[PDB]
């Protein structure tokens, strides 16, 4: 039978990478509003700090930490800081990442970078928290991937190849971590109208993207926040190694 | 921000196939307990009625109809009964259907039958309830597919191909019905310990299926009911054409 | 090292369903030209018969047989006739099939039909030849599926769902038949400019379809004939359970 | 109509990574024997040179270069040597690369390295030879990926994710290079019995891997060389962005 408390994160401690803005910001707020203590990580400290007061204005407890996910040194620091501020780590939502469409002849530096963001940082950070989660008898890791991980188009070599790596790592990491009773899942956002896109997108552009979405509307960060909550909640206790695409049933071009 | 009402089905009217036992019974009870009025359908009216009684005891509203999904006549009869008893239809949970390991040399009757159970039935009923969902302004159709739809093995020709047909039906159907604000999704459950297997299973046999499952415990009907709720709740309003697997990150032989 | 005879069908006997025209016609000719005796099956006898003289004009030996693949009675007849005319059956290429885009509210008859063509006939015919192939110690089954089996778009419910069933049957049948030392593979044609499309397609239409194909050109039946030869040849002796998409790297819309 | 010349590489110039042994060596010999001039590259010049000698003995033209694919400098040096010795480049067979089972707690050095071996190397070399292929009017790049790219298991985080990255690189890269008439494909080989394993394997161990393979025999290097030939031969001129698995229809543990 239905049980609302299974849909909440009461007493949980979560790290949310790149949560100073966009989808990441919504996950942080939505998680704190469901009962979990949160460490809001982001390179843009001022942004991270805004999210924190914003959570307190709601009564949740958040802490800010600047952290370049691409710096191994900052990742271990993020981890030590999180275990000190919250006392433990139950949830890790690896949101930060990116890269973008690029020509085939981008310098290798551009190529290597997508991996730092989408693959290596994600993997190093899990290695850091995994021991903590295993100490407490379990935990949940959630990464935000992308639909590029499953589509193919021009100028997507690095971004698409990296996101694919991350999605497949999820499927395998689910096995290594499963022993430590840690679930690992991912979510592939469609065209999320994060405030950034929201500012540029022309009503003509919108129609062009929504041209192939059955549920004719652009996504909102919340859509991704709802999916994350479910996947990180106890209601999803036997769900591991999955990638949930949240994109209205189609693809935005 | 976290909104608990988005995770409830207040005033939603759901039809649920094969709800006398196992997975369907639990989705019926979880749904009804989350605020929706439900029609419990089943080839076993005794079972359906018991489930209805039990739902009412918990203070939920529910109605029972003995329906054999392999009958076109009986499928229309199910739709009329729901229109008649609930007044409208917002959610269809196509749970019944089946088939299992069959010799390559099985009689064609047996082969086609797996299609009756998982494909033709599911599609027709969708045709029946679609027109009713659109007049309410939207809806959610959800199927209980299978991991056989994604796996490969011996003695699975009928069973696995039909579940594969059903799973790709979800993806395509999401396009057609997307213009009528209807979302279509499915769930691929692993080895779920339903009251039947619960007594056919022996602790020995168990350590074998679980041999390749990261989250080392067999599934409970609640796990599936939990994902169906989310997938049919307004919180997953931009999730369509997806097939979520709940198997603890592995495959139970 | 390279060995041309491994790329030929010398001494092989092949059944080619729906070979009176299109892709099917090319497979027949290309196979006979590589050394195999062929039974050219098709509902349009005159077409089947043309292909046969055409093969003889090249020195290959073909035999015609009218056969509605959707009639169980005609399938067993096709089989008995093939084993009588050729002496044995080494290769089965299940080309005939079809169905097409259809609205969600097509009558059920339309839905059931796609399955007769794409799934049931294919499965019944394999059941019929499998015993013959097993007698000779091996064989090869090849089905022509479609890209609909992997894409999702509006008005594709039946066609797409059926082709998906067929592709997944390939993956599983590979296990049942593997014991009988029979390989089973499929090929998913992209937009093949079969003489039919070739007659209607406007130079403007062409551009529209080729809009998303990296190798900017429409396919030719031969392209599919080359793939089939490889997959049915000894060079592909450890290749089973595969679906090869031949579509220039993209999709034609 | 069957055309044997389409299945040959006469006057084609191919570069082949890790061609001193196993799979690469055989693709080198099969290619050279099918009419193309080949550059045999390898971190082991002794091995490369022996393979070159052996090729010449069979009357084919070949050249050897000791190249360590993990070096950007050495990759450019390989491209110059091929341009210098063969005059042009029409085919690139990226065979080397690797990595294997690694503990979740592996050092990041080991993790990144799997990316050096299967991702970064493969991409860069593609960048190097692309410009040369387009000036000849076309080309074919082909990678030796892995079944780990599609599977899930314990102790495969690095190995499997990098092969997944490489496999999705094929799909996307096919778009970019498609405008320059360059086709990109890959092959996922199963358990191939190469001269090394050939002596490390014990008849006991063999009956175990083969336990779930329909075509019950381990793969031979020829099987892979056979598919690479076809995939690089003009006969597969409309096949791009594909990843063919050669594993006898199953998975060898
Ligand atoms: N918005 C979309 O439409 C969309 C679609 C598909 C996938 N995604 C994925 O979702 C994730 C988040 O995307 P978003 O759209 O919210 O992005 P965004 O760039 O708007 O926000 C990223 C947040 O992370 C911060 N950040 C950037 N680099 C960082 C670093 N190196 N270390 C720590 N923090 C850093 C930014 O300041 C920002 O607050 C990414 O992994 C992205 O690949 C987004
Ligand atoms: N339980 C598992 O481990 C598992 C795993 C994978 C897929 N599934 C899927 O879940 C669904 C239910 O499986 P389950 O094991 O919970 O089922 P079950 O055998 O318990 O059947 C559930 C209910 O359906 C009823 N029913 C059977 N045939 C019917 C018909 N023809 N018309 C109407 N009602 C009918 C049964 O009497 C029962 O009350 C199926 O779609 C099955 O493929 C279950
Ligand atoms: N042409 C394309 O672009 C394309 C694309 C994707 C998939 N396909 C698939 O390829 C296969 C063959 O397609 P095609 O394009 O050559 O088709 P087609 O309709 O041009 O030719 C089919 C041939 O089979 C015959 N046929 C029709 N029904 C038959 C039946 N019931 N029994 C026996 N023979 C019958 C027809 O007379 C004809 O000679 C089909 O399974 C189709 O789904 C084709
Ligand atoms: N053999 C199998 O069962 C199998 C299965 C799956 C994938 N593969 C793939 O096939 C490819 C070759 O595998 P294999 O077992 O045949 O390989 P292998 O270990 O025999 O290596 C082949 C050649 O590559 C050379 N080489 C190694 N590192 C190199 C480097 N850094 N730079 C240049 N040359 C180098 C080796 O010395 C050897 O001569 C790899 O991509 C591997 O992932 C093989």
């Amino acid at each position: 039978m239905f049980n609302s408390d299974n849909l909440r994160l009461d007493g949980k401690c979560a790290i949310i990478t790149g949560a100073g803005a966009g989808i990441g910001k919504e996950i942080a707020i939505t998680f704190a509003t469901a009962g979990a203590s949160v460490v809001v990580s982001d390179i843009n400290a001022d942004a991270a700090n805004h999210v924190v007061d914003e959570i307190q204005q709601l009564g949740g407890q958040a802490f800010a930490c600047r952290c370049d996910i691409t710096s191994e040194q900052e990742l271990s620091a993020l981890a030590d800081f999180a275990i000190s501020k919250l006392g433990k780590v139950d949830i890790l939502v690896n949101n930060a990442g990116g890269g973008g469409p690029k020509p085939f002849d981008m310098p290798m530096a551009d190529f290597r970078r997508a991996y730092e963001l989408n693959v290596f940082s994600f993997f190093h950070l899990s290695q850091l928290v995994a021991p903590e989660m295993e100490k407490n008898g379990g935990g949940v890791i959630l990464t935000i991937t992308s639909m590029a991980a499953e589509n193919k188009n021009i100028n997507m070599t690095s971004y698409a190849s990296s996101k694919a790596a991350a999605s497949h790592l999820v499927r395998n990491m689910a096995f290594d971590l499963g022993e430590k009773n840690i679930r690992v899942n991912g979510i592939a956002p469609g065209a999320i109208l994060t405030d950034a896109l929201k500012s540029v997108i022309t009503p003509e552009i919108e129609q062009k993207m929504l041209q192939h979405t059955p549920i004719r509307r652009l996504g909102q960060p919340q859509d991704i926040a709802n999916a994350a909550l479910f996947l990180c909640s106890p209601a999803a206790s036997w769900v591991s190694g999955q990638i949930l695409t949240v994109s209205g049933g189609g693809v935005q071009e």
